[PDB]
């Protein structure tokens, strides 16, 4: 059974005008089995728009892909992107009164690199308030947790979403 194929496309952003489908087929597929790869142009001019997208056989070459940023394609660093709300910071709601920094770093850490974990409190008491936010280096960390259905923290079956 296969995942969805809307998650395993890779918008391609700021190509070079030369690229080519068969140009970012040739270099995206060094990470995995690509079943579709289109370079966006214009109907008139087939002059190339400085996108397009790449649509793997699976989620773990879509990673393979995004791990391996960054991407130079045909001379120009180009900005790949999962199928766009760009962000670094995620809310992580319902953790409770119990849940501590390291429940959250050593869940979040095998989805990207940490910067800050803020657990929220009460301003007058001090109290947990049963939130926290956990900033990334970098978005795709984000966009890998904010399509699981489920999070599983603290045995807390949590709510997260983008974050400003
Ligand atoms: C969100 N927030 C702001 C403050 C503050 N310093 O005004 C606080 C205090 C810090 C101690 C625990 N929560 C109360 N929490």
């Amino acid at each position: 059974p296969k995942e969805p194929e809307q998650l395993r496309k890779l918008f391609i952003g700021g190509l070079s005008f030369e690229t080519t489908d068969e140009s970012l087929r040739s270099h995206f597929e060094q990470w995995g089995t690509l079943t579709d790869c289109v370079v966006m142009r214009d109907p008139n001019t087939k002059r190339s728009r400085g996108f397009g997208f790449v649509t793997y056989a699976t989620v773990e070459e879509v990673d393979a892909a995004m791990n391996a940023r960054p991407h130079k394609v045909d001379g120009r660093v180009v900005e790949p992107k999962r199928a766009h709300l760009t962000v670094k910071k995620i809310f992580v709601g319902g953790i409770k009164e119990d849940t501590e920094e390291h429940h959250l770093r050593d869940y979040f850490e095998q989805y990207g690199k940490i910067e800050v974990i803020e657990i929220m409190t009460d301003r007058g008491s001090g109290k947990k308030r049963g939130f926290a936010f956990v900033t990334f280096d970098d978005h795709d960390s984000v966009d890998k947790i904010v399509i699981q259905k489920y999070h599983t923290v603290n045995g807390h079956n949590c709510e997260v979403r983008k974050a400003l």
